[PDB]
């Protein structure tokens, strides 16, 4: 398997970003990491059989590596508490330092990619999907966050980022008050995936310092009512995924991205 790794330098964030890569077509699915992210490998190949699945799919697959906690969103300031001596820039980094490397180098076009992210970065793919809909026509999110501004969502994404490297979501959205909470908020802007006619995939599975049944209900009734204003605001190019069986972990997470390459496949490069 022609899977190999890559330094792609990043002027916004003063560092080399690492990146997992494998070709096989011009249009790339860009595979996000979960909230742990770690800085060897990203969650889709320590888990997944990802790459062997989409080898000869007529699509190359993009894993970035690292940005733990960074919700691929670019940050107000550095994390304040746990030391970190530099600002994210992830949005900066995935819309326009990569895409122009890959470009440059090989031949990936900036233009016409899937955004698919899991658990943290779920939303980001919405979002990223919603603001830069020519580089990304597709987006999937799979157990994301789909209303971060809402309700209890600022509170507890903020508890899973401290628990999460002790990042702080303060020094990245600002107070659950600030623009930019609703800004980087996919239920907020279904109205651009709309417009741009997004086609969106959604799935929210079953299972899972809160009770657990407290949070599922939560759960529930955030991704039906991002389903419901989806629709009532005139989407009509998602799919929505919510399975009994369905779990919130990388086995159903793979059966998902193995699920939906027919449907990236036939709207990249159909």
């Amino acid at each position: 398997l022609p899977v190999e790794y890559l330094q792609v330098p990043s002027a916004s964030m003063g560092r080399d970003i690492k990146v997992q890569f494998q070709g096989g077509g011009p249009h790339a699915v860009y595979l996000l990491d979960g909230l742990r992210a770690q800085d060897d490998y990203n969650g889709w190949d320590i888990n997944t059989p990802a790459f062997e699945e989409y080898y000869q799919s007529g699509l190359s697959v993009i894993m970035p590596v690292g940005g733990q906690s960074s919700f691929y969103t670019d940050w107000y300031q550095p994390s304040q508490s746990n030391g970190q001596n530099y600002t994210y820039k992830w949005e900066t980094f995935l819309t326009r330092e990569m895409p122009a490397w890959l470009q440059a180098n090989k031949g990936v076009s900036p233009t016409g990619n899937a955004a698919v992210g899991l658990s943290m970065s779920g939303g980001s793919a919405l979002i990223l999907a919603a603001y830069y809909p020519q580089q990304f026509p597709y987006a999937a999110s799979l157990s994301g966050f789909l209303n971060p501004s809402e309700g209890w969502w600022p509170t507890l994404i903020g508890l899973a980022m401290n628990d999460s490297g002790g990042y702080n979501a303060n020094s990245m959205w600002g107070p659950s008050s600030d623009p930019a909470w609703k800004r980087n908020d996919p239920m907020v802007q279904i109205p651009r995936l709309v417009a741009n006619n997004t086609r969106i995939w959604v799935y929210c599975g079953n299972g899972t310092n809160i009770p657990a049944k407290f949070l599922e209900g939560l759960t529930l009734r955030t991704n039906q009512t991002f389903r419901d204003t989806y629709a009532a605001d005139g989407g009509r190019n998602g799919v929505f995924n919510f399975p009994p069986n369905g779990t919130h972990s990388w086995p159903y997470w793979n059966e998902q991205l193995v699920a939906m390459k027919a449907d990236i496949q036939h709207v990249l490069n159909g």
